[PDB]
């Protein structure tokens, strides 16, 4: 009899429970997209978790897209993270840190040197994105050339290398949500015609490149990925889902990783009129551990580990709210309440200030 309270073995460590902590951009990093004090006593507070994923970070400067990102390229940022994950350990906690590179979702002002945006394909994304003086227009970004794709993955294994000189128990490719690696996995965003775009294999290799990177710096147990199958979130869609994120699940099999982690959109069956890509098809096809999110509960995770269905579940939203979410669903406690207009930015307000039980 499992269930969301059941103990796990990731890897060489000891889950002692299946609730995970999702990645949360909060938007609150200091000068030079350091974390400072106030974020090591966030994520302190939510220690419980089985695992945290820490919000997604910009492996390298041209990967920020929002204000106030933190970062993990510089060692001022690894000072930073290490103030987190020394107190993550402190409280008995165990953090793995999600890996970013926004890729096309961006802004010059946000770019050294005032530079474009960078991309598998020139495609704008439609609208306004914020910068440091409000919402601008997107500008079209640069699509890479094929030379320069060795860069991007040395700056997903620089990334990965200093967020082990910072103390992570792991980290988690950001493969989801319409950002780099995935504007490379989606027909949608790549129309490149090199070795990086068409075909599946083709369109798949940046992420198995960064993942064979990042294996070289960090056990393999160590490192998960996150995809994001039916989101159209930043515009990125594929027209062949299920046979793409089905051929990704069982590609990343090589790489014996910690896990897979799937984000299964909330809106896909009202927009989709039905569902495109059954988790279970991906259950099926990748052989080691399964984390699921999405507008789960309680009684929907434990429903899941129950069923086999997944091995750990992960919450954003109640994550934001209540800090003990554990201990609150273990003893079917009250929730608090998320407050979405302070999610992004700001300080304690929102952030260190929800109670405890
Ligand atoms: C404020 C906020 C920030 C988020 N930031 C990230 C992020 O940094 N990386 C990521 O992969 N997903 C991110 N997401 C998506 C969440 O991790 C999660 O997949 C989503 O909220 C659905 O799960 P939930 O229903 O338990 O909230 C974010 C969502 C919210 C609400
Ligand atoms: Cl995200």
């Amino acid at each position: 009899n499992i269930n969301l309270f059941s103990s796990y073995q990731l890897g060489e460590l000891e889950l002692p429970n299946r609730i995970v902590m999702a990645p949360l951009t909060r938007s609150r990093a200091g000068e030079g997209n350091v974390p400072h004090q106030l974020n090591a006593i966030y994520y302190g507070q939510r220690a419980s978790a089985g695992l945290i994923i820490a919000e997604a970070t910009q492996v390298t400067p041209q990967g920020q897209g929002y204000p106030h990102t933190p970062g993990i390229h510089s060692p001022e940022q690894v000072a930073g993270w290490k103030l987190v994950t020394d107190t993550v350990h402190q409280q008995g906690g165990r953090i793995f840190l999600q890996l970013w590179h926004v890729g096309r979702i961006s802004h010059p002002d946000l770019q050294p040197d005032g530079g474009l945006p960078v991309a598998p394909s020139a495609i704008a994304p439609k609208g306004e994105v914020l910068t440091y003086e409000g919402k601008k227009p997107y500008v079209t970004p640069r699509a890479l050339d094929t030379s320069e794709i060795p860069a991007i993955v040395e700056q997903y294994r620089q990334g990965a290398a200093n967020a082990l000189a910072a103390g992570f128990d792991g980290v988690e490719i950001h493969a989801a949500n319409g950002y780099l690696i995935d504007q490379f996995l989606r027909d949608g965003t790549n129309q490149r015609t090199d070795e990086y775009g068409g075909a599946i294999e083709n369109r798949a290799r940046l992420l198995l490149e960064v993942t064979e990177a990042i294996t070289s710096v960090w056990d393999s147990q160590r490192v998960g990925v996150r995809l994001s199958p039916l989101t159209t979130l930043n515009g990125c869609v594929d027209s062949h889902p299920l046979e793409t994120f089905g051929y990704v699940a069982q590609a990343l099999n090589r790489f014996n990783l910690s896990y897979l982690h799937i984000f299964e959109a909330i809106d896909a069956d009202i927009r989709h009129g039905g569902t495109v890509v059954p988790t279970s098809h991906l259950r099926d096809r990748f052989t080691g551990t399964l984390i699921v999110n999405g507008g789960y509960t309680r009684e929907k995770g434990d429903t899941v580990i129950a069923n086999k269905a997944a091995d750990l579940v992960a919450f954003g939203t109640l994550f934001i709210s209540n800090p003990d979410l554990p201990e609150r669903l273990e003893v079917n406690a009250p929730l608090n309440q998320a407050k979405p207009t302070t999610f992004y930015g700001g300080g304690e307000k929102g952030y260190t200030d929800y109670p405890f039980l």
